[PDB]
């Protein structure tokens, strides 16, 4: 599994369960066409999004929807979404987590490159 | 001032300095239109952006440079941008400080808001 | 002024308005001393703990009371407090900002070090 | 295991490797007792810190030696550890993770409870 993504509440101190995230690369003609998407499981965490075949080198962009997932706690969000662009470098074994801590006003991301 | 941008480095422990950020807002089509512009100042803040007139309800995002920024420094950093997408003014009109605290594989964004 | 604390809620997007901040240095024999505290502002920040003169080289703490705040607003945190120690003025006199963003069961901590 | 600890590296966006945590707990006297410790893994982890039957309510605090990882890879860091205190509160089924975020002059951490 080349790309996990994995989200964490930081109000509730949990993983952020039922969460939407999309994955979406830059196009040729610069257009973000969907590539993965996915709910957050039990755990906070979405695997099988893609394969060491499709996930070539790129600009990609990992939009979490935050918005609806504090809506759904009944906490009033600043974010519309929170989004992680980065670009993918085929640098010999790579596999790629996207970390992401929510809170209603701010939210971190981390990436945690491993062979 | 209603729209204020401050940047940090956690790697040198200083304001991000000259870090390029665009404004953007959604317009009726979906489609993104260039709101506003600017870089950071010696104090890693940038002002001036525009005004309450001009400053109307909508969906914002505010693209943070990042990489260029990591790169005038010797750092091949993970993401493109730092990216914050926001509902303003929907409950009337605030004024919105957006944070960011940047490192080379991860960043943090709060949004402070007051009346 | 030459130690600065600014303290942010994650959760209200504001200004964490009269946190407690208690600061020690480390004694000859390695006990913390009290050295200064005070109280977050209406901006969420404290200035005036000390003066250039009594702040010398040493290894110092600053305790940011987050339990009480987070108490105050009727939600029960993860964290007794925020702690930050740091050897300050190693290299000379410098003018430090203590940042930190707080969740209930999060929080971030930053130094903004000038000249 | 009740009580896990995970540390990332944002300079390097990957686990942060034989990083140094010692664990005490607060003491009749209010003094600290070393509690337990290891050396973070391969993975950022350190798991086997104690048992279910050792781990009762109480004050604990968890030091991460934040400033000898840094020295390991020749960056200037801010902070001696990064500290984390907390109340363990014995309310049914519970697991903890201190996962914390580190660079050289930031750092977050996060309580993830699980049951
Ligand atoms: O990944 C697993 O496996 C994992 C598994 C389990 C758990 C976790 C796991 N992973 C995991 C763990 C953690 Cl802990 C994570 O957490 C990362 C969290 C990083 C957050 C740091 C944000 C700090 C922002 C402070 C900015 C302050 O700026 C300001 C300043 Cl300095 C001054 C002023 N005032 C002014 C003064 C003067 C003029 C103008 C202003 C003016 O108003 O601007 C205003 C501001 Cl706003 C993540 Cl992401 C992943």
């Amino acid at each position: 599994c080349p790309l996990m993504v994995k989200v964490l509440d930081a109000v509730r101190g949990s993983p952020a369960i039922n969460v939407a995230v999309h994955v979406f690369r830059k196009a040729a003609d610069d257009t973000w066409e969907p590539f993965a998407s996915g709910k957050t499981s039990e755990s906070g965490e979405l695997h099988g999004l893609t394969t060491e075949e499709e996930f070539v080198e790129g600009i990609y962009k990992v939009e979490i929807d935050t918005k609806s997932y504090w809506k759904a706690l009944g906490i009033s969000p600043f974010h519309e979404h929170a989004e992680v662009v980065f670009t993918a470098n085929d640098s010999g074994p790579r596999r790629y987590t996207i970390a992401a801590l929510l809170s209603p006003y701010s939210y971190s991301t981390t990436a945690v490159v491993t062979n």
